[PDB]
């Protein structure tokens, strides 16, 4: 929706502010107006979907009677602590895959004088969203919870990342390690849990739910959602119409695990010999590999029983959480 | 500190390590938590954990001695290893930039908060330190940048090198979190929130902060190994020689300093020796010793002198 976007993009600058303009470290106006142009270069340029579907969770969440303009607000608050947090792992990932552009823009290590002062940078955003909890959140009882939760998701997207990383050895992809059981692992640790169970756990606090039982059920759904929406992303990093690289950097991605597990010995040893190779010739083989494996076909198939099967869970979700939000996140994904 | 605070404090660790590495929970992730366990192992307990122990003798020189159970000593001794936690998550970061991955200094600063949740979230404390924590992280992370823009295409800007500058430098990047950090932590164990006893140790832990630095950077090119000059570092020395330098002296700097060559690094300690660095250093040890033990015996707020006097004592030897 148009006010969305628009009330929630507002925000911004009084975050920026918040962070390098309110007359805190006035000894040090050099890396303050440094760290504005970090944050204005590296959060608020993507499509927000983190941030907006934080908005729109508490907005489902939230008794209609309390939803006043201030408390939406809090929402779009929480939902650029989302934006922040995911800009310092962008950041950081980009360091680490060596990527060329991110959002159609140069990825910031490449920047003049940064490289692995980007680290640094990383470190620096993530650490922001505790000053805006702070600022905004410290006076209400969803303050404690919050702070715990941006901490804990950070742990474990880290293991997320650590987990992927041990998938590779020395450059070269560990073939052995991509099982569908390892591949789930890395989706809920790196991506679900910041990109799903934080936005709606985010929702549900500031709408001072607190139940612990609610949160669960809600991840098991937000979790089974999460796997189809990066096995979807996977599947159009190849198949999509155009420029994906999972190939190329030998990523244990959906296709890779589903083309290992149906492969023949001869089929096999083209993927041990082709992928993650930096020769177009290579993702070219693996690209014709997949096609000759019939993946188009069982990722069809996979898009229709998934959302079957989720759609089925959502209807058997406890009393307490609106079905609405969960479908309306199965919409966005699956588009259906 | 005593053999007893020492092995009190080291008992700690094994226990921070099964608490981040989820002994027990059996976990759907073993690889990757044997890996972190790894990591916490090899970069965390390792040589003087400084920083830490001192987060444990602040707690006892404050806290009422009615207070100091084992329990407390021991919620002293975990707030040090939180310490030592940070420390360990931005010397992983000093390695990285110059078996460890990228990521792994942000995960080991994030498990700090894990354990802070673990076994302080019941207490009144529990806010402002994680707080502390937080504010402690954002003003390092600025430290790091501003001693960062000292340098351009791998050459320094001598025009950045001034005192102010590094004065700053000292405070953002390293004084908040090495001195003001387990001092606060110590306290708001203690259970003391005011802002103005807070400000008083700020003020005083700062000074011997900046002293710290100035004789670490003294011994870098003087001390009996030391590449602050080839690094082009923003050091005292050069801040100090680049105010007493004539054009020649300065011309010389901008020719040598924080070049690879060997040469270049005795030219720049030869313009040091000329222009009295030393005595400098000499005179500044003297007047910043008293200035700061002055302060200490001013030290108001109902602090206690000897916590004060035993950091200025340990720093100054
Ligand atoms: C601890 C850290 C740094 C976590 C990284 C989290 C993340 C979302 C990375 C992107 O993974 P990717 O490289 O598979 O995806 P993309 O195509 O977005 O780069
Ligand atoms: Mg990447
Ligand atoms: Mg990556
Ligand atoms: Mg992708
Ligand atoms: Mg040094």
């Amino acid at each position: 929706s148009k006010e969305e976007s628009r009330e929630f993009m507002a925000i911004f600058p009084d975050i920026v502010r918040d962070l390098t303009d309110a007359g805190r470290h006035t000894d040090i106006p050099e890396v303050t107006k440094r760290f504005a142009k970090v944050l204005q270069y590296n959060v608020p340029t993507g499509k927000k979907t983190r941030g907006l579907s934080t908005v729109i969770a508490y907005k489902m969440l939230e008794k209609p009677e309390n939803l006043t303009p201030e408390n939406v607000r809090l929402a779009g608050i929480l939902g650029w602590c989302v934006e922040l947090l995911q800009a310092s792992l962008l950041i950081m990932d980009d360091l680490m895959d060596r990527s060329e552009t991110r959002r159609g823009q140069p990825c910031w290590y490449r920047q003049e004088n940064v490289g692995f002062l980007a680290i640094n940078d990383c470190l620096h955003v993530e650490s922001s969203l505790y000053s805006v909890l702070r600022k905004y959140f410290s006076h209400l009882p969803c303050y404690v919870p919050i702070i715990e939760l941006f901490h804990d998701v950070n742990f474990k997207t880290n293991m997320g990342q650590s987990l992927d990383a041990l998938c590779m050895k020395d450059g070269r992809p560990i073939l052995s390690q991509f099982t569908m059981k390892r591949y789930s692992s890395i989706v809920k640790y790196k991506t679900s849990y910041y990109t799903f169970q934080l936005p709606v756990s985010l929702g549900m606090y500031l709408a001072d739910m607190y139940d612990p039982e609610q949160h669960r059920q809600a991840k098991t759904i937000l979790m089974e959602i999460g796997e189809f929406f990066q096995i979807q992303d996977d599947f159009l990093d190849a198949f999509g119409d155009s420029v994906g690289t999972d190939i190329k950097e030998g990523k244990c991605s959906w296709l890779a695990v589903v083309a290992l597990q149906r492969s023949n010995p001869a089929q096999r040893q083209i993927m041990e010999e082709h992928y993650g190779r930096p020769e177009p010739e290579s993702t070219q083989i693996i690209k014709n590999l997949y096609i000759e494996l019939g993946l188009p076909a069982t990722f069809a198939v996979y898009e229709e029983e998934s959302f079957n099967i989720i759609r089925t869970h959502i209807h058997q979700i406890s009393k307490g959480l609106p079905h609405d939000l969960f479908f309306k996140a199965m919409k966005k994904i699956y588009k259906r």
